[PDB]
């Protein structure tokens, strides 16, 4: 037997088109490119999101961290049933699969 790293990745990201060459680009370009101001662009980036769960299964058992992404913050799972962010009844949830990355994210970031 080995170790199995299960990885849950959610994203939201939000694409620019330029109105000539039709081309995709970063809210952060598309404002570089004079096509949205300052406002928009902040409006736009508080709409994208980029979580990550990984569960670490090996031999002692299963460890998880989830990690924000577009922040830079990471989550034990255990420290949050721990210091009790999380009910085992939400964890078990997710576990199961009936509980989005989003929604966990949400229990223990904040």
């Amino acid at each position: 037997g080995h170790h199995h790293h299960h990885h849950s990745h959610m994203r939201r990201s939000i694409v620019v088109i330029h109105p000539d060459t039709g081309r995709e680009l970063s809210p952060e370009e598309a404002h570089r490119a004079g096509l949205i101001d300052w406002n928009m662009f902040v409006k736009l980036r508080s709409q994208e999101c980029d979580w990550e769960e990984i569960s670490v299964k090996g031999p002692n058992g299963e460890s998880s961290v989830i990690h924000d992404r577009k922040s830079g913050k990471k989550f034990s799972i255990e420290e949050a049933l721990q210091s009790g962010r999380l009910t085992p009844a939400q964890y078990d949830r997710y576990v199961n699969k009936d509980m989005s990355i989003q929604e966990l994210a949400v229990l223990v970031s904040g």
